[PDB]
């Protein structure tokens, strides 16, 4: 079997291997890729996103979120406080602030370090989730709005003919932002890139282990765990590389930098943050292997975790069971 330590693949495909998305998807899969729940793709040189990043600072942070820290450095939630609306231009001035600004560092690994020492102690503010895309329309490789749909994944594979759309979403980031451990909606793949700024770090179980970090994840917020069986879908809680060390917890890590794509596989539960201000595009998709894990995926029903309109038809053609009480929540 390819890849049996679940290491972290990056790949290098050509301008001709960029053309056909999910081929190259499936090529990766058949290089064992998926086994890290996480793999980098650098473009091939002749391919850009956009011709400049010179006129976003008009785009609209209509929610931006002050994620505010409870419990101990290496253990702790994060709750968000909705803020007053920002431009883009605002935010990377607030960003660039000596109360929020990237300190001085040595490289990586000392900023990852001041990250984890430093984290619970400031507040920063993320621009998450803003429905968009910044790929240019005649951008025909690896555009994250032109990707075939879940519904149509579905469709083709199940004869299923759903309601939904899917579409891509943008996130403005400043120092020591954080998504917090989690998998995607419904275990679906996730793409993620990062156009323009500072760069991202990335924490990830192999899917084949993610059951031994929501047994950690139940022992640590045991409150949490009480309250939802599915809890780490709310996306608020963090454990930090020496935690999962700790506790023995199989687990990788990357940095991203701008122009590079990330790559989620279904059920990898991934965390991370960002080193100072970033403009990031994601999106989730489907493949035909995804299918089995949709079939699987855990819900919360406690209804914290609320979602998009996309996910009804999810739970109702592949977990019928499971949907009446979903939809409760
Ligand atoms: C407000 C919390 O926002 C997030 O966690 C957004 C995010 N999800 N993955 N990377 N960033
Ligand atoms: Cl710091
Ligand atoms: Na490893
Ligand atoms: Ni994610
Ligand atoms: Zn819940």
């Amino acid at each position: 079997a390819q890849n049996p330590n679940c290491n972290i693949m990056i790949f290098h495909p050509t301008k001709e291997e960029f053309n056909d998305f999910d081929k190259y998807i499936a090529y990766m899969e058949s290089q064992g890729a998926h086994r890290a729940g996480l793999a980098k793709i650098i473009p091939p040189k002749e391919w850009k996103a956009r011709e400049t990043y010179d006129n976003i600072s008009e785009i609209l942070i209509a929610t931006p979120l002050q994620q505010v820290a409870s419990g101990r450095a290496g253990v702790f939630t994060q709750y968000h406080k909705k803020k007053k609306a920002m431009t883009v231009g605002e935010y990377r001035h607030l960003a660039n602030s000596k109360k929020y600004q990237t300190p001085p560092h040595q490289n990586f690994e000392d900023l990852e370090r001041k990250y984890w020492k430093n984290r619970i102690y400031n507040s920063p503010i993320y621009g998450a989730d803003i429905s968009g895309s910044l790929f240019d329309e005649n951008t025909k490789q690896w555009n994250l709005g032109h990707l075939g749909t879940i519904q149509d994944l579905l469709e083709k594979e199940c004869g299923v003919v759903i309601e939904g759309v899917n579409t891509p979403y943008l996130y403005f980031g400043m120092w020591k932002t954080t998504f917090a451990w989690h998998t995607e909606d419904m275990d679906l793949y996730s793409i993620n890139y990062l156009h323009l700024g500072e760069p991202k770090t990335w924490y990830v179980v192999p899917p084949e282990h993610g059951q031994r970090l929501e047994r950690l994840a139940r022992e640590l917020f045991p409150g949490s765990s009480r309250g939802c069986g599915a809890f780490l879908r709310h996306k608020v809680a963090l454990i930090s590389p020496t935690v999962l060390k700790e506790n023995g917890i199989p687990f990788n890590r990357i940095t991203q930098e701008a122009g590079e794509f990330m790559v989620t596989f279904p059920y990898g539960y991934h965390a991370g943050f960002n080193h100072g201000f970033n403009c990031a595009e994601a999106i989730n998709f489907a493949t035909p292997r995804w299918i089995d894990y949709g079939k699987m995926a855990s819900q919360c029903s406690c209804g914290e975790a609320r979602v998009t309109f996309s996910m009804d038809a999810f739970v109702r053609i592949l977990q019928p069971e499971r949907y009446d009480l979903w939809k409760r929540g």
